[PDB]
């Protein structure tokens, strides 16, 4: 299957502020798929270690998909899209879209989220909300066609 | 309460040739709400006159929110997109995506509006389609959770 | 009224003799409508070659609308939308967004299309999917507001019923 990998980016969680919950809603949509924790990580809003993280799982672990959560918000410090953009070889405008839940009838706070999608090298990445609730109908936006981008980046089989 | 200002960007409207009514729609949306419009201006399809007044207002007027409508369509003369990018810090491409209507089961004329929202400094910038019914509607779309956007871009609290 | 170019971007479109099915796909969505085909023409998956024909097409020919179909996966070779993008002066969201089927749960594995569309000159560009399938809902769903996009690009009239 595919290896994952989730990085909690956020300010309050790093310094002992608040606790990561999301990282646990994550794992529940994740489980019952074709999907392995591989790694997990919390870092500040800071691109720096945002991009280090990155660079690490996709390069050197060379992990299949990586789902950042938070620092996508309109807050000044939050910059994990550009964080991210910055690594990637090409972008997955598609699945930014979906995780922003464009279509719902009812104008969604999700359309808030400036997460991106994207590959480097053959490792997914996308940036999912940094909430529970929000990381959790995101991620759940793009699952169905999750499995298929994943084995066209990679090369993978899944079913 | 967030200050807003409306910029009209239209030719016909500026050379005089038929009257402004979409800075009315605006208002009408925006009443009952945690807006107070303090600026209006009106430029005919010119980049730098769409520039000078988004500068004025979002550096020297410390405007919140600033909501240009016109020129976003497919005529070669419609340039309020880039003018608008060009002076933005980041985008939220959720925002655009709100006001293009997106989802509706019939084709929305408004996913050919080519604005784009972004913030500069800290004022939140919003390119609306130019007729009445176009920046209704794509208004109405993100209404909902403008005032979140601006507490978190401006810094002012809103309950 | 509005000349059509269609575009099937492949490097399989040069090996073992077959019938484009999805040049036949889009001619079938557009039929009835302000369109002629004015041109069509089977490109490899080599960048530089999809741009010569996207550069004659709009720039010598004057075509009002491109439709290039396929090479909009997420495979490596498909590159149709970054090769589209660098001769674009601009770009239209919002046609890439209908493309994906965003919000319509139609299918699903349409959101994958990396497919942009855009402007250059007065000529109006989209990256349609591969599959006579994928690039037929993808056109359906621009369908719409095609003619009333391209009379604002090209500046020419069209009639309606």
């Amino acid at each position: 299957m595919f290896r994952v990998g989730i990085l909690t980016v956020s300010d309050k969680g790093f310094r002992g502020e608040r606790q990561d919950t999301t990282h646990l809603a994550i794992r529940e949509v994740l489980a019952g798929g074709p999907f392995e924790v591989a790694a997990y990580e919390l870092v500040p809003d800071e691109p720096p270690m945002i991009k280090k993280v990155l660079r690490l799982w996709a390069d050197r672990e060379g992990l299949d998909l990586i789902l950042t959560n938070g620092g996508t918000g309109l807050a000044p410090r939050d910059r994990t899209p550009e964080a991210t953009r910055e690594l990637l070889d090409r972008e997955v405008p598609g699945l930014a879209e979906l995780m922003r839940l464009v279509g719902l009838r009812k104008t969604p706070m999700a359309a808030l989220s400036r997460g991106v999608a994207g590959v480097r090298g053959r490792t997914l990445i996308l940036n999912l909300p940094g909430s529970p609730k929000g990381a959790r109908e995101s991620l759940e936006a793009v699952l169905p066609v999750l499995p298929h981008a994943l084995s066209l980046v990679t090369g993978k089989p899944w079913k």
